[PDB]
Formats: C-alpha cells, structure tokens, sequence
C-alpha cells in the first residue's frame, strides 16, 4: 500500500550519498573518489562542528580525524588513475547544497540533542554501506576484470571503512551513556 515513515530530524540522513555502480572499474573510482572527496572536505567537517558545538569535542576530533582517512581513500584511488577528470553529480552537488543549509543553522542543530545523535547515525549508515556492500562489490569487480592493484586498493578502504564503522558505533555508545 502506500507506506510513509517520518523523515529524520534536520533531514540530517540526507547526508550519505551511494558511489554509483558501473560496469568499468574506472569509472567505479571516479565515483568513489567523488564521494570519498565530499566525506573529506564537507560531510565530517560539518559532523565535527556540530559534534564541537553541541559541547562533544572528543566525538568532534574523531570526525576530523576520519575526515583525513576519507581523503586518504581517494588518493589512493587518485593515484591509480591519474589522469581521471572526477565532477559532482547532480546528487552530490545537493547533498553540499544541505550541507550549507544545516551550516546556516549550525546553532540550533547542535543545541537539540538529536543533532549530534543523527549525525553519528548517518555516519554508521554510511560506513556500514561502504564497508559492507558498495566498496566490496567494487574490490570484487575490480579482481574480476584483472585489474589487481585497484582491486587491492578497493580491499584497503574496506578494512578502513570497518574501522571507522567500529569508531562511530563506540562513539555513538558513549554518547548515548550518562554518568
Ligand atoms: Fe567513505
Ligand atoms: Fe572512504
Ligand atoms: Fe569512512
């Protein structure tokens, strides 16, 4: 039937955005880099501040720190493909555009609560998706077409991407326990 579900507080969940799947592994790093390029320099940045401003300074130096390794990925990826020319996507172009918009905002996210909890939630959903489903599925393709050293790559940023998994839930956890 027709199914609604209420949408998260600040349309914070807006901010995970998919790698695009594609036949060629080129093109499978071109979108990775994309949106591991987004994490870096606009996602967790803006993750941390609200994590600073809602008083959480530890949870905030743990999304500059992951913010860095985001980066990391992508030029990993950079380097085995030189030459490729990467452009944000209409979606990416909209999640920095809600990114801006939260910015604006920044005070009265981080001073409700649910600020901070529903940035660590959409920062699980997506390490949990990229650990667990979207970079497995690129390593996978990428041995597949013979392409070894890019697959290799593919299997680093999954071990990375668990850990940050594993970060964000323990964050999350702690967050969450008062005492
Ligand atoms: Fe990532
Ligand atoms: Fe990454
Ligand atoms: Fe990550």
């Amino acid at each position: 039937g027709l199914n609604y579900n209420q949408e998260d507080f600040m349309g914070l969940d807006r901010f995970f955005q998919d790698a695009v799947s594609h036949n060629n592994t080129d093109a499978n790093a071109a979108s990775s880099i994309e949106v591991e390029m987004y994490e870096c320099d606009c996602m967790y940045p803006t993750f941390a501040e609200i994590a600073r401003r809602s008083g959480q300074p530890e949870i905030g130096a743990m999304f500059d720190a992951i913010a860095k390794e985001e980066g990391m990925h992508a030029q990993l990826l950079t380097k085995l493909y030189s030459e490729l020319e990467v452009k944000d996507s209409a979606e990416t172009l909209e999640a920095k555009r809600l990114v801006s918009t939260i910015e604006s905002q920044i005070d009265a996210v981080a001073s409700d609560s649910r600020g901070l909890r529903r940035a660590l939630e959409t920062a699980l959903e997506v390490e949990t998706i990229e650990s667990q489903k979207t970079y497995p599925a690129f390593a996978k393709l990428a041995a597949e077409q013979g392409n070894m050293e890019v697959a290799t790559a593919f299997e680093a940023i999954v071990k990375s991407e668990t850990k940050h998994a594993n970060w964000v839930k323990r964050a999350l956890e702690n967050l969450l326990e008062v005492a």
